[PDB]
């Protein structure tokens, strides 16, 4: 079997999503039809309750020079991060000469606000293309993975960080123990390590299995994060639920006993226990619901084809690779996917090879239906696409259930 990456306990599988391609590899249509594949399956550790994948994709296959995800492509997320950065400037970064390190800064969506406040900072961004976009904004970026050794190097040259922050990144990192030792080396004795990532609670409640793909190794909960912190010398001292990305929790870790946990921590712990969130039977029931969504979504897509209705997709999310490859959905059922990311445009989606076209191409004459892969961006997207729905075009969603509206 698989050893738990947090505690070395045994991992029990509950969901097997089969062979999957790299989720963010978009091929030109002339490229050879070969792709790396791996088995995507999810289990839960016996000892610490951490839900995690059973096969790791090597980091350098996922994060490198042409990694295509551009965080700044969403107006809602640009606002969400600017606000988080102001909240840190008002609270944890008030000292003389404060220092904030962000793990996974991407194109600088968060750090831009810190730089504009004149505060010392450093972004770690091992994907050099998006790192260069952050540096264009005047952000200080290191094109390296955060891990024990690179944290030590930053401590040596830059001194302690008052805040270490990671969004939608820590759950990507199976070497979380090395990151934690990095945090231990680098964080001020009275600092915080704050991270926010897709929440197990939301994934189980919404059956949002597309949150499981190569780059999302862990599905954190308050229960497993508390365990992970404790084992590494930290303590879970705050939690905040966030609506972004289909539902997240922002976890705040401090050195143990240095701050008193908020009431929020015990409250969420108790709700997770009450709701049996991480019980193997709950997680197996989620896995049964995942198969039901597969079966209903393919039946719908096939019925639409039989009735001569046109179907496209909207948003070439990484998540969508799980949906198209587990469900067997290709360009015979969903003809194109529309997306705002130039480096995904005029390419094929991974595994399923549906052509991706610029969102500006989604215009009159509209298709009958758009399968909404960027369902976590529904409000922002539908506000930009009122004319489609006014014209009679309808959305197909598969979270939390297959439905059309
Ligand atoms: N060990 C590590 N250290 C720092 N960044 C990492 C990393 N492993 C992956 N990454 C970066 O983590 C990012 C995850 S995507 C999330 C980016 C942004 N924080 C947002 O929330 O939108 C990618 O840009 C990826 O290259
Ligand atoms: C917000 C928004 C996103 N998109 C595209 C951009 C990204 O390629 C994709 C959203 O991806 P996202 O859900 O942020 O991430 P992931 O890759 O983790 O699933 O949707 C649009 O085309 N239009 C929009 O208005
Ligand atoms: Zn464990």
């Amino acid at each position: 079997p698989t050893a738990c990456r947090v505690c070395g306990g045994g991992v029990q599988e509950f969901l097997d999503l089969g062979r999957q391609p790299l989720s963010d590899r978009f091929r030109k249509p002339d490229e050879l039809d070969d792709e790396f594949t791996y088995r995507l399956a999810v289990g839960r550790c016996d000892s610490c309750e951490m839900v995690q994948l059973t096969e790791e994709v090597p980091r350098d296959l996922m994060f490198h020079e042409v990694y295509p995800y551009h965080s700044s492509g969403s107006s809602v997320m640009r606002e969400h991060f600017a606000m988080l950065a102001r909240d840190f400037l008002a609270t944890e970064l008030t000292g003389p000469d404060p220092f904030i390190v962000e793990i996974g800064c991407n194109d600088g969506i968060m750090l831009r606000t810190i730089q504009e406040a004149g505060v010392r900072h450093l972004g770690f961004e091992p994907s050099s293309g998006v790192a260069a976009k952050a540096r264009e904004k005047g952000i200080r970026v290191r094109t390296d993975f955060f891990e024990k050794a690179t944290a030590d190097d930053v401590r040596r040259t830059e001194g302690p960080a008052n805040v270490i922050y990671a969004a939608n990144t820590l759950c990507n990192i199976p070497y979380v123990q090395s990151v934690l030792e990095g945090v231990d080396a680098l964080l001020a004795p009275d600092g915080v390590f704050v991270f926010e990532d897709p929440y197990l609670g939301d994934i189980v409640a919404k059956t949002s299995f597309d949150q499981i793909y190569d780059q999302h190794f862990f599905l954190f909960s308050a229960t497993s994060v508390q365990g992970m912190a404790q084992r590494c010398g930290f303590e879970l001292v705050d939690v905040q639920r966030l609506p972004v990305h289909g539902g997240e929790v922002r976890y705040t870790l401090a050195r143990q006993g240095s701050r008193t946990p908020s009431a929020a921590v015990a409250q969420l712990l108790a709700a997770e226990r009450e709701q049996e969130l991480s019980d193997m039977a709950t997680l197996r029931a989620f896995a049964g619901n995942v198969v039901k969504i597969r079966d209903e979504l393919t039946a719908l897509l096939h019925r639409l084809r039989a009735e001569g209705r046109s179907v496209v997709g909207y948003g070439a999310t990484a998540k969508s690779a799980t949906v198209t490859n587990f469900c067997g959905i290709g360009p015979d059922l969903v003809h194109s996917v529309y997306d705002t990311t130039p480096d995904k445009q005029n390419r094929l989606t991974p595994g399923a090879h549906i052509p991706v076209r610029p969102a500006s191409a989604f215009s009159d004459p509209y298709p009958d239906y758009a399968l909404l892969f960027a369902w976590n961006h529904a409000e922002e997207i539908m506000a930009k696409e009122q004319e489609f729905h006014q014209a009679g075009g309808r959305w197909i969603l598969y979270v939390p259930e297959v439905h059309i509206r």
